[PDB]
C-alpha cells in the first residue's frame, strides 16, 4: 500500500479507462470513440470543452493496446480536423517509491 486518497470521482472497481489529450474544439465523443474502436469494442465515450476525453474499453485488452498503438497519433473529428491525441491508462502516473532514511550498508 503506497498510501492513497479518495473522496470524489467514482473512478473504482475498474481497470479499463484511459485518459484522452490533446483533443480538437470540434472533436466529439461519438467520433473519438470511433478511434478507439481500432483498438477492439467501446464501452463508454466522453469528451470535454477542454480538449481532453475519456474511454473506456470493455475489453482490458483494447485499453493496453490503444495505449500502445493508439497513444499519440493524428486524431480526425467528423469535420475533417485533425489533431495530435494522447491516451493512457487511467491511475496513478509516474511509479512511487520513498525510504525517508538514507540506506547504505557495509556488505552487499
Amino acid at each position: 500500500g503506497s498510501s492513497g486518497s479518495s473522496g470524489g470521482p467514482p473512478s473504482r472497481r475498474s481497470e479499463n479507462r484511459v485518459v484522452v489529450s490533446g483533443l480538437p474544439p470540434s472533436g466529439s465523443w461519438q467520433d473519438l470513440k470511433d478511434h478507439m474502436r481500432e483498438a477492439g469494442d467501446v464501452c463508454y465515450a466522453d469528451v470535454y470543452r477542454d480538449g481532453t476525453g475519456v474511454v473506456e474499453f470493455v475489453r482490458k485488452e483494447d485499453m493496453t493496446y490503444a495505449v500502445r498503438k493508439l497513444d499519440n497519433t493524428k486524431f480526425r473529428s467528423h469535420e475533417g480536423e485533425t489533431a495530435y491525441i494522447r491516451v493512457k491508462v487511467d491511475g496513478p502516473r509516474s511509479p512511487s517509491y520513498g525510504r525517508s532514511r538514507s540506506s547504505g550498508p557495509s556488505s552487499g
